[PDB]
């Protein structure tokens, strides 16, 4: 129909340069897709209350970051059962739950260069209480990343390490980091510090670049609707500072005082959810997988070949969403590098990796809870199944739509190499 | 990894090139050809090249598709001819290695205001003959086309029709004589006379282009090694001129004369198919690519999804080979119009079809004979592994290599929709 | 590498380190992202406008002295607050403060004044006090209207209208500020000088969500016109009580800048709050950073391919002057112009090359700050006998002044814009001159 | 439209050829020179002026064969063909002369010393050196040339394995190249000369120095009045490759259609120029072409760029060297070069380069220098309205200099036609 070419920014998008893409943008078009970019929120006084985090979940909020540069570790310890325990209470729908991440945000290393005595404290509580990520502050070269691992053991091999760059060094020495960080923080606070305030942009969108090049995950950080600590509503550069993050190519965005201790934490949440949503639809995804496609280096990995086959597919049919079966969240992830503009529907029974997926532009997690079934192609076929009936009940797909479905040829991880069409019926 | 020689051969550094000015100036006379030949070679049989024991020595060269003229002889003298043919082609049906399918492809006389007498005769002769392909000569309009198709009867609506554009009206007329065509004949001899002999190059170029864009076959015809009849060697005019038909985007390339009647048809043959092999190393495949990929309108056919999901993957892991499973032909002409560097073998158990593919370039055709499999995932692997060994016997596989598979998910024709990633063991 | 190795050798590795030009050199935005340096200094002057407006803390004449200094180029006036006294009195101080840099092409520095309406309340007509306003705006001498609340074509002519016969000079840019205005955006621009995307109104009226999507179609479609575009409203809002902007500031400004803006806006910040001179300062540096990482290869390729072709002698000269500075990394390009015209059409094509424009018209010389990388110089002689040795002198004096302003040095090539007989509308020439 | 205007405007090269037109009639002047060999069929005054009027642009004598008496014949008759139209300044076209020598044996051999002496002594303008294998052999043709021999181009033949690897080292002491397509193809696989030529002709048109295609490029011309299909296919495939010129070998020196010849590469060249895609081609020359400090390369880039956004009919250039007309060139604009010389020998050499027109200035000297300029530049105009080039009511672009002599090309200015 035609409605559906006037909907989400679609004329703007057949547009055969970036000025006439720009020229067309309208404010009429609504947005039709599912918000891509996730929201993390720094849990605080304003947002401890299990009925306060029930309401943040309903807002958007995909990750909770435990600033471990305040309070102690009974109070953070506090923070996760009453995180968990608003996450559970929507577990009895289970295609409508939605996991949501525990991120701690280390205090870092102060005048010392090493990992600090209270970092190793804080790391070895976030093991112990199975947080997802750690947002590891102050990281200015490959060996700080190192030391955070370690102080991690070997049970937590499989927490995500997110390097915060705040300073001149991390910035010079960042391709280095990224080669062994899991991802990202570009944390705008302290660096608008330490480096001079109108050179932040410049560090920030090369850091989006360098990260979607590598196909890792990016967080844009602090004072994204810094008013909104006492406003209802946001400034006009707040706004468009959330846009512009969305549109630099950020795989999440972050509110630090707005949802940790001020008056409109929701509110903050529903504002970064709205605003992501109208941005990703003006993104150019033609010259943006052009030129992702164009820099990706040729691979030998059939998860890497499959989901580049893939996402191509669903551009080509017009695709509602990709699912994906996943173990470690490697194939979403995958996925996720090329942009679809197609929502990547990741089933997996990892409850770790449902929740660290959330790092991943337009990766939306499902976490499947049937036991197994004898038939392991039966058990493929009723995830792939869960993925569609819960893009159905949340208004992700409708009958007729085309979708493509990602899995692999035997168990485990490591095995992505499928990808077929498939029709809703 | 592969090495640094493989990435000087088949020209891959004029491959890797950021625009068409730097991927001519990176052409290397020293960089080898590894792929098989992609462009199909069209041989007139005639005097010259009757015999069974020539034809054994035309299909070793390389010919593809046998094309008799009913523009002279007679249905008896055309019948011989075709028996040879046929006798030529079943005297490998025992080694692998050898057995080549070769289509036979009948051209008319030509036209009053409908199909001529003589032209009703020799179409009712090919389908009783069971000839494959049909290049119908001085096609104007699309009724001319719906009559040369009420002429194949109700046994031959299979048999391909090449529509042969050889004057002003049919150029003019070309869109409408394409859509419903099965491809087009460039039939540059009478072109030539008909308009302008200095004109008929932008009508070649054209007619391709569009052709492609269409993702249907497009031969050049006629004078492509003129000199050849007479001479061991052809002139630079010559070799350049087939050369640039493939450059083009030809799906075929044909002799007449060169086969048909003069002194050296092998050696004709022999010579479009070395300069076919190095004309297809040279092609600009990222810009091709792109172009097809941008010009193609979207489609919610699981076929056409399929392939162009296929072709994406093959590129990204320099895949040896796209193997797929067709009956009639389609999926493999699907794959053949985004134009892969990986070969597309084409696993069927209809003769017709393994002799019709040949229309489309890059196509390998191989027919399959073992008895049907109780289950029909099993008869699927076994084809799937039929194209994996002839691929190793014939030299386009080695253990190690990555191959994209299409297939779909139910038997019968025009279900297509899975590529699958595998590692050849 | 082979497409700037010569020019390497000769200019230098820091040469070519400098202004973000490894990430200017890019085959793709991606890559030009990535390319993007912190350690990259800005080299060239600052192209990107400022307007400041004028209020309680930024009115003595030694303060706006400051802000002249600071980098302001446009004092707006808000008839929203104060009454003509007041106004008359900021813009006597105004005068005052720039003329004390009248010496000398050295330390001179235009500043243009602009008038903001106050608007139209429920009426959908021209209000009676923004009849009186438009009508003080002329008798003042004023050099732009931003006008409010325009949302149809009629609304511009009634406000061309209201600054009667003596106000035919006058530049008008509609403020675009509500629903309608943005619908009806193609015919408003058609009629307009130029547009400012006047942000507080547009986030009340529209979704705030949404202000976006207006704010880059619009500098987009004024881009693609060749009309200046003023982006507004709440730029670096915090700085009215702090001596520091927040992030999303910061942010704000840069990519108002990357975006393709004319000029950028300071209210709140200069008219009442605690650091007016910091305010400018701050737009100064964060402007002169994001015109750096500006991707000129693809804004130049798409201004071009998305311009008509064009039979106008003075279109046709500034492509190919654009063209040329581009081809040997001219320091400048120096036109000639009466009305500002041949220096607007230069910086559609945004040249990296500063554009020097020399004019003999004070008004015109306050007007072209409205366009993008343009650089006002005022010549005060009388005119030669012969008119190209007066032309002459003239390219001379823009040389002479940039040469010791710093934006040329020996070495450098200037591309020289000029006509071919006197009079507005004849630019049909480009020279490539070496600076001795 | 016509000039293939519909396929020009195109996004994407497919779709540009999916828009070429039999029908869309070819308006602009053939920009490829066409290179003839003088020889046995074609050496006499009367058919030479035949050959001049089909399109003749350089002569070219095969020093393979005959003696130095029958080629200075051949020079003299040439010279006295072109001559007889020089009564009419205005549309009188210079015709250069090109030494093509013999080769070596196995160093520079004493028949090619005696030969190029030959050349000099006769006002050639070109030398064809045959098998040039690396840079010293272009220096031995150039020594050889002598000190009166410093004026005339060397396009040095590539034409074995050798000269095709160390392509890079010839091209920078050369004038130009030739894709010497006959012995290239015995010296190197015959399915593998389609790649020296396209790689050999890139690179001459990124290092905007004249490239010619040679050799069997009309073949059956020789004894048959029309050519095959490959013959006119490979004519137009080297236009669309980007050849400055194409040459006639045998079609012209001994075969029976010689004018017929000449006629046949004019009319698929026209067609073949209209039918280059050059939004891709400008983009890509001026993305390849190096950033410069030079006066009259910065002024060449900014003319062709206006020459495209006003449709221009086309560039007027003033010079003494033929350098600034090259230098246009290079960028390869859809609009007419006419170059407006007082040398002779700079008109006959200009022909080198692609969408060059040549006109000879034979008017008195204006005292005041401007005025002069001004008058070179309505002789163009002149010349351009009586040859079709130009009507009124064009946009034409003028390149000139600041100060008289070569070097000083720093203006472009824009002109409305009368
Ligand atoms: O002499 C021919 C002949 C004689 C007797 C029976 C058949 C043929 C025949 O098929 C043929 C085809 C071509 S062409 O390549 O189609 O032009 C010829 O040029 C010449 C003959
Ligand atoms: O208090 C103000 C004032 C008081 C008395 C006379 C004039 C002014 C005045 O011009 C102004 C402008 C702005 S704004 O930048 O336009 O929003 C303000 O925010 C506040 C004032
Ligand atoms: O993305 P990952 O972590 O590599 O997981 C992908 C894996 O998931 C699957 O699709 C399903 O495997 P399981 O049945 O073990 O869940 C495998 O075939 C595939 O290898
Ligand atoms: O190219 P075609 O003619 O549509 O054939 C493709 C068909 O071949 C298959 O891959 C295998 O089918 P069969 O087992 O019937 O041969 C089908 O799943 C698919 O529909
Ligand atoms: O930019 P504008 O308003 O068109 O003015 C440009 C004009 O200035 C000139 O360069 C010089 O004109 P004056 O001598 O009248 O100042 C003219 O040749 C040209 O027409
Ligand atoms: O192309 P070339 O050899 O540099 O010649 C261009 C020269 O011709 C001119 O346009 C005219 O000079 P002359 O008066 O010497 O003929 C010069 O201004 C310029 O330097
Ligand atoms: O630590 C942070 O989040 C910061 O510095 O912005
Ligand atoms: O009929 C043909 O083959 C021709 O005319 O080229
Ligand atoms: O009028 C204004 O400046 C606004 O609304 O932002
Ligand atoms: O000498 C030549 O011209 C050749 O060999 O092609
Ligand atoms: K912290
Ligand atoms: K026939
Ligand atoms: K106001
Ligand atoms: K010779
Ligand atoms: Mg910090
Ligand atoms: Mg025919
Ligand atoms: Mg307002
Ligand atoms: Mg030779």
């Amino acid at each position: 129909g035609t409605a559906f070419f006037q909907q989400q920014q679609l004329p703007a998008a057949m547009a055969d340069t970036f000025l006439e893409h720009l020229c067309l943008l309208d404010i009429d078009s609504e947005p039709v897709a599912a918000r891509s970019t996730s929201i993390i929120a720094t849990i605080g006084p304003a947002s401890r209350s299990v009925e306060r985090l029930k309401e943040m979940i309903k807002a958007g909020m995909n990750i909770a970051r435990l600033n471990f540069s305040h309070g102690s570790h009974e109070y953070h310890a506090e923070s996760i059962a009453n995180v968990r325990e608003a996450v559970e209470s929507f577990a009895g729908s289970p295609l409508s739950y939605r996991p949501v991440a525990i991120a701690l945000d280390t205090k870092g290393p102060g005048s010392g260069p090493g990992l600090s005595e209270q970092d190793v404290r804080d790391l070895r509580f976030g093991v112990e209480h199975g947080v997802d990520i750690v947002f590891a502050s102050f990281v200015r070269k490959a060996s700080d990343v190192a030391a955070v691992r370690a102080a991690l053991g070997p049970e937590g091999h499989g927490i995500k390490i997110i390097s915060k760059i705040e300073n001149h060094e991390g910035v010079k020495r960042f391709d280095e980091i990224l080669e062994v960080s899991d991802g990202i923080m570009v944390a705008r606070g302290d660096l608008g510090i330490e480096i001079p305030a109108e050179k932040v942009f410049l560090a920030q969108k090369m850091m989006i670049g360098r990260c979607n090049l590598a196909g890792k995950p990016v967080v844009c950080a602090t004072q994204m609707l810094e008013s909104m600590i006492t406003k209802p509503r946001p400034t006009r550069a707040e706004t468009s500072d959330v846009a512009n993050a969305v549109l630099d190519g950020a795989d999440c965005i972050m509110l630090s005082g707005e949802t940790a201790k001020g008056n409109f934490p929701v509110e903050a949440v529903k504002m970064q959810h709205a605003i992501a949503r109208e941005a990703e639809a003006a993104v150019y995804h033609r010259q943006l997988f052009e030129e992702l496609r164009r820099a990706a280096p040729l691979s030998r990995d059939p998860t890497e070949v499959t989901a580049i086959g893939a996402v191509e597919a669903a551009f080509k049919c017009c695709a509602a969403a990709i699912i994906v079966l996943t173990t470690t969240g490697r194939s979403a992830q995958l996925l996720s590098r090329y942009r679809p503009r197609a929502a990547v529907i990741a089933v997996t029974r990892s409850a770790q990796a449902a929740r660290q997926v959330h790092l991943c532009r337009g990766v939306f997690p499902l976490l499947y809870r049937e036991p197994p079934e004898a038939i392991w192609a039966d058990d493929v076929d009723r995830r792939v199944q869960f993925g569609i009936e819960s893009g159905k009940l949340r208004g992700f797909l409708r009958v007729g739509d085309l979708v493509i479905v990602v899995t692999g040829w035997r168990p485990g991880s490591g095995y992505t190499n499928i990808m077929r069409v498939l029709s809703i019926s």
